[PDB]
């Protein structure tokens, strides 16, 4: 991670490249989504709204997904803030990564031509007593319904179709992701 | 594991201690119940029926429990064979051990005075997709119903009461196990 | 494993004395070593008497499909009828071997469980190596479904549907399905 | 962990993203609650009161919970300081996290629409002699009572209801959490 | 474990040859596996002769309470008198079994040690789970103290006091306490 | 720990606040002793505020902090947050008289020191004598600081003794419970 | 391993050995090869005229261990029938094709797999060259022998073994690895 | 490394001359960094050439496409220079440079091959994984076909096993334009 | 361990047991002590008059396990001759001294070592005190018995066992740990 | 790693020596280390395309590929790169030492130079092992060819002398043509 | 381990050779091994205290303590104990070889003998290290003195020869006095 040096009338500024890009309202999500990652992204979003609530924000996504709970922290923050959040998929947007890709501002969800999108049903686990397993089962099914419902609103697909299409891992081309309604445009070079 | 050797007209017979007791129609269950242990108990039961279909068999139980399916293999074999199987609890009959104790011939289920009996919910696990966790949850809840129903048939308790009494680990005195109907008598002196 | 002595002096282990009554016990996972023992017992029993029934008790979570087919083919190869009796659980290749018993003589005890599902495998390496591995496992699936179809009376398409994920069956459901012939009372 | 560099009369002052938000009286909790996290949250609260004892503090919560003890250190510091501490649930407030969510200024406790709240009873361990195990059991039962008592005061639900509701893991939607009295309002986009 | 032979041909190990003289050697930690062997030997010895005394040698750090009660209850259930002889160390459940021997026939060799103490255990998980486990181990403590009171002649309250921490007793001190009846001479 | 290029603990040290929020080992004791010595050098008259959330740790490390507290000129106020257990409770009771506090839901625990002995009987005797000797040291100082007798403290610390904040005040480990 | 008593006491494999049946139900290493070879030597010494039955369920293994069994089969007087049950893979399928002509069998659902020998090489470039030459030379030996026993050309075998190649019993017969599929 | 605190390391120094250095395996972290450098350099100057030095055993196909698509998206020409080795996804990124501006040093090696992957689980899951990796192979082949001039059929044959090229053979293949002479 | 058959298959240790010889050639733990005690009780049952020969090559071990063997030796009727071969250290040297008076031997190059017992204690100060009190009491028990068996004063043994003390067989004889050094 | 502070700016000792156009190679040669050496070489050329560069070499060698990244960069850039062996130049380290500018290859009196044949490994099918064998033999030929051209030895002689580990004295390395002079004192 | 049946009684090969009064030492010398060999020597003496015993030695040595248990047993019993070195007699194994009956110590023509210092360890306080130091030095003296008596070599020579590993040819072992003859053919 290289450093960019910027000189001002008051003194020198040492930015790492991500922080230099944040200066231009660009946020780079390039890893698995967890609590520490979600914390960072939410904080960048809150900060950027505070700087200017009218200017667009650019969220670059290259992510195999991860925690559904961490993903919803990002999702809710995007919808809560005033600025439009553009979403750009580079490389891969899988599971919760694709859910956040589809969460960008209407008309401002993009994928580069060779980017891949994957949709699937959530993964979890349960150990212990039968009643403990029932509780964990009921919970994962409930979050599944919630993910499908929201994805339905954002793509225009029926909840029933999404249920069918996510039963097993579903890899989508950038053009297929447009057809599906996950993105609005493929950014042709 | 000590050896016992006996003289017959036509030569010498060296038995391990458990084999010598099996000659007298006694089976010792003193470990966790797994597929191997179940395979041994079932074979021992089938052998003893084939030797004499009239005479009682004696199953001593010191078991913390284990596999439900391995437990049912034993349970179903006990109910299938012609001879009465007496069940004697020594030390502890926990979980599937207590289910097997209650499975003995009615009137012939016993515990020694300081023996412990424990009843609980079946334990399990599942990892993977929501739908996979649903199948495994539905399954453990089904085997719980099955265990509760049989226990009800054998103890005289209601299914609703067994459901309540097994929600958490429930430790029983030998006399408490008689009152519950898991055994028939507490063996003095 | 307990010992049984009968009258020189015959010293049998418990499974060997049961083998004397033509009883074979499968109470573990099916791997090459297990399959080799079962096949060997089946060949021994036919060598002893090619007319008398053989009794195969099954309590198995399954295992190697290939080891399962060794047992399956040996059952169909030999002359004696092989009765299959499910105790506890017949899962994966276990259930397949249960359905493989002599027609009219496939049994389960009342509380025995049956589970049917897809074969499991793996593939690592180059795209073409993964393709070969996928083609292979999809072919063994078809082979399993076709045989299972013949033995149950269910269509190949139904078995494909019913095995997509783990399918737990009660003893009564297994009979209704055609995996067994009778549930054994008492 | 991105950097924000501000120009001040003195020179070039750089903050990590969380430190720039701290300047806006925003504290970000996005992890397990252990003694290190508690020490950090507490220090941030003590710092913000010293900067301004009148203005509100904003505490964002995305936490699986953790140490009851570390959780109470944060709870007690919140009630101690003069400024109102608004609490906002993003993603998940589970266990001691939901307790801290309920701990915000009354009328100023929030969750974003897709945030989840989980309540449960405390977890612990006890090894050794029967009397040592008795000491540990008595202690965890007292902290359970204490947690229930405070939650009652924060939510308006009875101790008897909370005890029943926290016997096993209890997952709540944002709207259910509001109904329960754990939060005051669900923040609409 | 050396072999002894009696002239078919009788090949015994040393413990097997001692079992002929109704001697059982308990010289290890007490678990279900060990309790299995001891209970079996006791049942076998009763079936051979229900009048003759049984000799139980004890060199044990103790172990599982429930496994110990399997042995304890079997000793009380069978017809023959079980003499207990402590060699080296009888600790915890070992000391409990030593005290369990037929009244008048509990022995320790002069330099043997006896230790009495609280039962040990563990609880993990929810507050309610820890409560159940705490209640259980307190209950079994009460059961052990109650029986030790009967067996030794000391009051329940004195045993509770004396087992709060590890309490090492000399052979003579164990006789004074009522755990044994006589110190074996010479 | 939110950082400015001043981490959060350094900004509080500027207010004469020392935060103890971990186990007490030689490194932690080093840091706190150094902070205590530093704050004295800044101003030898102004109070110091020591927040305690500690499961305890090394008796040796705790004593370095204890003795440093008594050695320096300024009063050191002790404030228990969350939990002060073991050597943490000892350091709580070690603050300036009238200036020992606990927040309402804070917990205090007192007990015996723990240790180990390995090797020859005489080596085990030396180590047993040493730990018994340090227990007497701790009990004596606790007696002086709580107002309870050494005889009662020996009884009360035989096993893990968990105290409520109001019970800790009643015991004399703290002076006040900080409302609200 | 169960016991059989006639008084004599065999394990089941030892019982079958009396009927001149050898079972190969594992990976082929030096230990396994030693046991098979010894059984073949024993059976010939018992009776040099009667057929031997070699049941094969093997994922294969060591080529060198496989050739120890192969050469022993061709060296002894009695015909060795090979019967594939379950799977004959790699060196296992090589030994299946090594059975007496007209007497190589597979059961109807048995699998046969053929492929390249596998190996490793570490060290200096010259050491890697030697190991490469060696494994290429053993490949040619395998192909040449398979060619004689199946009737397929060396060019064809080279191509069909380039990657893993799975065959049904019927396909294996058509290939020339076995003579008949054992019905019913 | 080496460092000026002023930290301002050697790569930051080169970044100011519009030089990006790829000297490791290609994963998401590396792709993140490269993509960010590419976007930053375009923001500094939309028309000035960018220089990307490649010494890589390859890595993630998905991360490799992140860098690839960013190269094609931005306005500046991205020159690619192979030093040492450009293997698998590395060689793919070398071929991705501005036409006429893909280079290798004389003793640099290039290796092309099939994509590598895995699959465990049910027959249907292995099928899904197999179909996907076969689809990404077609995707890689078609793009390489466009960038080298070779046909899809040829590239398929030539990438069946690991194929090591000299810099001169890489030029002949059309993976690079010139071999950089001293 | 080799087997010996009579006209009836013993192993070497089982064969020597017929000559009333018990071999102690390992650490002393509860398992070993169980075997030795059982052999002692077995040999008394056969013949309560004849001598028993206990060969000792041991680094010692559990003090508790040693006392099981010690107390059994004193309890039984026959004399127990102790012969040190190689090394008798820790509880081994204690059992060597436990032999019948006049009948404790070592071979010329056999070595004897005496030292204080070893132990461990973790936990609360009071638990550590109990464990310290215990090990000090067992040390007093050991010195007291060694005093009686050797003729040296309790105060001398205490001094001499402070650290590890290696004795030549001749030095062991002078100490009173053995009676004679067996020649040649 | 100590700091040097200049007043006019904190420097790493290495970046302070880089002001004097000195590059230090004091470790195994892998892709990271090569990346760093190449970057330093390209940076010094940007600073001054005419002035000489000083490459100190203390290396047990390593990756052949990473070694060639450095070698080709040295040949590519305009400035002369002097090579100085301190302690040990083994394997690829000796190849790089021999790759310095003509007349400007040095070793200190007690510095050791070791030459040997490249190492590798191959697992899998016969055909995969064949591919890996061919590749390493081809890089052996390439290394020997370049060494032949710079030492003045025949390829035949270099092949024989690199068959196994061949340790050379500083004077012996000079006789062999791997260096030009031994640096006195 | 192969079985041999006599008309029916089953021996393992080692037990069958023990019938012919042959003991096979083909392992490291430790307390378990010593216990076995000692028991075989006492067993063979009890069978016939006049007939010779044959001890075959293929051993890298091991425990000095365990070695002396065997050594002292050889000299204590009445039968002559022949020692035959096959393969290797090293460390304590060469000591036991020299410990056979005079005139009856042999090595097969390609067998190797090695003699050296005993090896040990010491951990803890200075006085504890001092104790272990004195012990192993005394043990060194005891071994040297016995080797001197059995080889006819001086203590001073053996001390110098065992300072580091000394590998001997069978013919060298004869000239040294560890054996009496090299066995042809």
């Amino acid at each position: 991670i290289p450093t960019v040096i910027e000189t001002t009338n008051r003194g020198e500024r040492a930015y790492d490249i991500y922080s230099r890009l944040l200066k231009d309202r660009i946020i780079m999500l390039g890893s698995q989504i967890d609590d520490n990652v979600a914390n960072s992204i939410v904080s960048q979003l809150l900060f950027l709204q505070a700087q200017d609530s009218e200017k667009d924000i650019y969220l670059y996504i290259n992510s195999p997904g991860g925690s559904v709970t961490a993903g919803f922290a990002i999702y809710d923050t995007i919808q809560h803030i005033k600025p439009d959040v553009q979403t750009i998929c580079i490389g891969m947007a899988a599971s919760m990564g694709s859910f956040l890709l589809a969460a960008g501002a209407k008309g401002k969800r993009f994928a580069l031509p060779n980017a891949e999108v994957m949709i699937h049903q959530p993964l979890g686990g349960a150990q212990g007593q039968a009643t403990e397993i029932e509780i964990a089962a009921n919970h994962i099914l409930k979050t599944r319904e919630k993910l499908n419902r929201i994805l339905s609103e954002r793509t225009g697909q029926s909840i029933e179709k999404i249920q069918k299409d996510t039963d097993r891992d579903n890899f989508l081309t950038a053009e297929e992701a447009k057809e599906y309604g996950l993105i609005d445009e493929v950014m042709v070079p």
